[PDB]
């Protein structure tokens, strides 16, 4: 595991993060400032993350296919675009605004805080927050729903192999595409369902997280329509790192959607299969129970790149 | 240290905090469910924090005044009353409604916001959130300020004489009183400060957390005006438990205050001391950066008495 | 809580433990030698716990009735005699042989075993093993049956006034009673119950660990049987410690149960209406999945007596 | 260090681990049921070590000659054979049977234990248990013979190097060649030795854990008969996870050997020095203290190899 | 155990200490300037310590006889004396200045350095040290000869009765007599003994930390000459919280001896059984390898006593 | 991370270090117990490294340039040679004796000591200490000035391309060249500069740790002197590894620097810039409050080589 390094997509899952969207000002001047900021972010990262032993602070940038094409017009990702809204027959997706992404890990909360205030501070008027979420986990690696969430992510090796670009698109090897999603839950609704009828929702059990065997697996389970098989036989997987969020006094339960691929081909249609249904109508029972508030599509440039940014 | 015991008002500084306070709705059977709740509120401490090894979870219940008259209207701790709003030369300290505090801290945010989910559950209807904060310990016990906090509160049998009522209220003996406001910064007023202005304003220094000598320490300073004398020379400690938490989306950077005191009376002359000033006009000068959004005073009953409400 | 102090009863629940059932060879040569060995277990204790910093290790000796009375014919406990068995309408409870418990508990499984090596290497041959288990810790306070097995233990000052002998037995003051029983599962009847059948066996949610609201809670549940009301509506508890044990090659599943008491009258009635039920008839349905396979109780002395026995 | 990935041999040691064998049924059903859940041993492995933040969990699958045979018939690493029995002129290492291995390994037994739950349930009636082994560190990094164990393992690319096959094996690039044998000691006579004969059987200080001077060095030590040195002066290393375990009451106390090799020529050369002597009839002093009960030799595959079987 | 309290004595062995020894000036100024800092202690105690949230941090302060007749002339504890030295036939323990003696332990260095540094800064010229040593635990809480070192220590009320002050003096209970001296020890020497030669040096084995049996315990072991029976057959403990520490580079490998006592009678008598001989000449063996540079005796004043020094 | 392996330059901060520089005697057997012992310092790494589960212990061997051409006279690294000594304005950097290094780290002092004690035991009268130091971190990453210490060091990749020779001396591809320098501090004129003052002296803020901004950064700063930057505008890194260290009693507060760089032309000009000014006269402030006590460049071979010496 990388120890204090700008766009470490790869990093094992922590204790605390913080999703921060922000979008950039209009002038030539903010777009500058910004540029400094994000190619220079190796600078607050070691400010605060040096000041604890173990390391543990994480910082991932991902900038949005508008505010590339103004800083870097004459060379693109090759599957760099804003999110696509889905119309699915009973819920959407929507695309929201959002030109930048820091996507802060750590093992404390004031770590991922301090290192977002130091952001901020730097940034000043040249960009404005519009999302912001202080993620943390809960229990034995579960969502508010109760179920273990990240289970089957790969790692080591396969999570490179699928999460970042490589010989397919050489100007921005080690690069990524990242999704964000915050999705709110119907907690009443949800905890009307028997166990056995959440755990056909999800496709695993609860307690023990064990995916349902074969023939009792439903087509329109979250594991069923997130499992994507090519015409070769060959699975494809994304990297997420998901995290509860909340509000008691809103009545707010949330989950924080964060997934990173190669190619965002992968994740849309993951997305398409939950939203859309597979097939169509036969959509993601998870969506009975959670709403989308927010849906952005970043460029997550490797060190390389992201250094160059503004030059 | 007490493990899963309600109304533990001595225990140690943890790493995350949960300070709800509710409203309890005006009939009947919302001030049954409410004592309900609250009288058997071991129940949801247990079963969330039963599942820690070390047993961090703790849960301190307090109770307004006016919501004690409505449910032991015959007896009653000698000094609950509601917060007594301050109008000082410059700043001021709100009343602010709250009938029910919850105090929770734990190892992990989790197992804070697990319990509030419980309790929020558990009272449904009967009563209405109406402050919330999640707070966090931020580096080395600082607020974010960037000063050390609590490194005078007593402890042990110092805190305990300070902390629960004795021999001068028999009936509510092991009882407390608190005060909780929910203080909002004005960072970039403070950052302007040079550290030696700031550790003037405290009354410390700022990196090694050292007293002032008695020859540069202002008399409006926080520590000066926070010190209590009694004409035997005798001084008064109450014991705090402050946390950090806020939202950079919103410029919001805050420090949570919670005093528990035997007798309000000390913690009251505190505040009249920061805000009214002594000599009058001389007020503190953390107010010059820091705004109370709320002010509410709760009895804490001994668990004895806790168990006994609704009765 | 006590630092490597034989006969800390009062202890929070541990990773490891270890439970050694022993019965005393018939000599006076083996009395002897089993009186010089409990009497002075803090040698043990010390020589192995005090390598470990946190001093997490703890060793409570309990006493049979016979061997009891062959060491200490003319002073006695009030309420010490064999364990009495249960021959209820479908399952029994056995009494099986013991004249010594030692139950051990540390932060590691080696502390635990080396301590059990050192006790049974000072033994020899005046004592054999006849029941062993090495207990572990499983996920958040679980047992193999998968539910959180400990939340309503009494703590701190209610553990004390539950697990120890006070002014009624003032000669054994500090002393408690304990009972073991070895349970093992048959886990393929288990996981065919829904989770909620299993909720309604044990009288609390599964994952949430929450009682069962008292609209839905079964007569024949686990938590109404062992709940223990007296006549004034005081109730009484005891103070348990059960740890997994097993052997996947046997298809052992276990749970092994250890509970004190300041008066085995109230854990003899808890086994009463477990496997006799209540009414009579209406047993415990956890026993339809756990089947006990030794049963012993067992004095546990102060320290003050253990250290006075053999003279 | 890999993170939940199968086939992990490098990992380093650890606070609990598993050893299980199994053997196989002869049916076409139990041979398709074997190769199911083996390629798909990921699943468990992240089902349950997924549970834990840090991800401690491994599992390590050897698949035995005889199984190899039945399920990839035409395609067979280099030196796979069964375990090969040793006759020595005192001390004999049996060859017993199994067809499968599961090396698991954790910072906690519950997670041990759990994954060795569901991968015997997933099995069914189509494999049975012969050897089972749940191992735990003793002290610091000791066996019960009281002396550091695993002291000159290889690290890093020397494991690598010395325990995965390379370029001379090409198809099964990445796998390894694994032996156990599961010893009991005799404490009774080893505890007779002084400290020194002790440090002469095995060729290290005990306390200190020092290779004893070339000039001290036996030439029937351990250390001695265990040094494999080739005609150009290189030397060849294993690499061991070996873990104590026992029962007090069986007056069982034990070392599981596990040592994987690239090639098992070198752990072979080990076995015979040991057991035969060097010269022959110069044994190894150590087995005159401890008893193999078990000898058996599994095939790694890689990743890959292992996802391809049943196939 | 306590919480950032001066004169806690009772507190459990730490990773990390400093023994600083000093001489305080013969001016009243200087004696004045002593009496405030000490008196104060709490104050630098919580500077330092809050800021880490375990709150490991302790510091004792001990007052030379000398010292103490200066400063409070019309009452003395009842065994205040300088330290007496011993000429045994051998070995001698000397008497070495001190006036003033912080004992501060915690889980790391910075604490206890950073705790000294502020003491240090507050006296100024008032005082000079005169012993510094920075203690450090080694391995499993053993000494540089190899042996687990404090195994025997009170702990508990065992530790209170045996190093409190009670009814005995009531003008001071609660406070203590601690006498230090710093060893240094012949390695050559000593690794020269066979470990069994080393094991009747000390009393116990020395990798298991058992006493040696009844029948293979030498009179002049330091087990034996340390072991005070008084005439009814009760045993004096006393409470040491020793370390090492040293420089590879001066060949110095120390143990620094700290051990509180209720009645330095009892430490007094320790120290002549072990310099002297019981019989007479029959000295304690560990002093054929260990040489005491110092040796002073101070007292412990209880937190009121300490606060009211120089009123 | 690299596990117990020699000459892991790369390895993070850690709790504990040993910084020990020793002479070698002049004669060939006094060279060849040398080499024996450097050559081998795998096998004390492990005796001590491996009793800790974690395996924090690292240890690099560097070799002085005059003893280098006493032991490999016809094979020498490109830019071996002794610290050039730097004569400034006002500060000066001297070169002293040095032919061999042992920086020692791990989270615990034992472990380093026990490592350092078994290295000199080893080396016997064929080497001579002549500088030791037992460094330790102070709070969050801090040096003694009170600042984070190390921020900006290079890591991952970017610190193996700064410190580890390449392609431009492949004969020792994998090795490194490092300075070390024990300074002491003034303590008391440092204390008496504001933290503004102190800020400029560096380079950053003080508790935030932030560079300062370009319009606010001194051309003497610490920061711009130690920042390296070639024609092509790209900047060249060292990788620092520094501890604090000291003796309240000699009012010795120390920083000991230990720099890595592949070639030392880089560590070589930060000191001119340092000592001599750029322009020269415009020196590091950083100077007037901290003095050389030592300078000392060795040679760390990779193990490769280190393992050849003395062949
Ligand atoms: C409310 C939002 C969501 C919730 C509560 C949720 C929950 C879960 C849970 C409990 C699992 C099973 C354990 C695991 O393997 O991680 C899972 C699996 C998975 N989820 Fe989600 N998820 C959410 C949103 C999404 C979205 C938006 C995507 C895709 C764009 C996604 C993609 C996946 C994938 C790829 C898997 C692994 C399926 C497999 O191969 O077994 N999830 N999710
Ligand atoms: C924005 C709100 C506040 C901030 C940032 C703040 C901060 C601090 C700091 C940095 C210290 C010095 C370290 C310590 O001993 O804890 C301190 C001390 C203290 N504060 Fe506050 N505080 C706040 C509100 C309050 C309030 C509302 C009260 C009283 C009602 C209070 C009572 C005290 C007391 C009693 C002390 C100890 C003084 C002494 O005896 O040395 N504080 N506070
Ligand atoms: C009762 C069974 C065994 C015990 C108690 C035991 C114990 C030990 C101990 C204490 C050491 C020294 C520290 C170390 O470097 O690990 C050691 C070394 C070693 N053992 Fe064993 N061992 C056992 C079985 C085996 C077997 C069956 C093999 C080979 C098939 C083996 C191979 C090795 C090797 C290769 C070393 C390292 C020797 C060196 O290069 O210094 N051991 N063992
Ligand atoms: C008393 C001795 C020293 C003290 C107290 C000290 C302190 C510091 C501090 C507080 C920093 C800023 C945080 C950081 O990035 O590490 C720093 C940076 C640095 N120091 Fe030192 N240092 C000392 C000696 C040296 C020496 C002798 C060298 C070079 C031979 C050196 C090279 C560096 C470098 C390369 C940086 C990073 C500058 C940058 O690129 O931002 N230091 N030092």
């Amino acid at each position: 595991v990388a120890r204090l390094a700008p766009q470490a997509v790869l990093t094992p899952p922590s204790a605390a993060s913080l999703f921060l969207v922000l979008v950039a000002g209009d002038s030539d001047d903010d777009r500058a400032t910004v540029c400094d900021v994000i190619s220079g972010i190796d600078g607050p990262l070691k400010a605060v993350g040096f000041r604890e032993l173990a390391g543990s602070l994480s910082c991932v940038v991902g900038v949005g296919a508008q505010f590339w094409d103004r800083v870097s017009a004459s060379s693109k990702p090759a599957h760099l675009h804003p999110f696509v809204p889905l119309s699915g027959p009973v819920h959407s997706a929507p695309s929201t605004p959002g030109d930048l992404l820091f996507h802060i890990k750590a093992a404390r909360k004031d770590l991922c805080f301090e290192l977002g205030r130091q952001i901020v501070s730097a940034l000043g008027s040249a960009a404005t927050v519009v999302d912001e979420v202080h993620g943390f986990r809960y229990f034995d690696s579960r969502d508010l729903l109760g179920f273990v969430d990240g289970t089957e992510n790969p790692t080591d090796d396969d999570a490179a192999d699928s999460a970042l670009i490589g010989d397919e698109d050489p100007d921005f090897r080690g690069g990524s595409y990242v999704i964000v999603q915050k999705y709110l839950h119907d907690m009443s609704a949800w905890n009307t369902l028997s166990t056995e009828e959440q755990e056909r929702v999800i496709g695993r059990t609860k307690l023990e997280n064990v995916e349902l065997d074969d023939d009792a697996q439903p087509s329109n389970s979250h594991v069923t329509l997130n499992t994507i098989v090519d015409d070769d036989g060959v699975e494809h997987d994304i990297l997420r790192d998901n995290m509860a969020f909340g509000s008691l006094g809103e009545a707010e339960y949330g989950t924080y959607f964060i997934g990173y691929a190669k190619d965002p081909a992968v994740t849309e249609l993951m997305l398409r299969r939950m939203f859309l249904g597979e097939p169509p109508g036969n959509y993601d029972r998870v969506l009975d129970f959670s709403t989308a508030a927010t849906g952005t599509l970043f460029f997550v440039p490797s060190r390389d790149v992201l250094e160059s940014l503004g030059d």
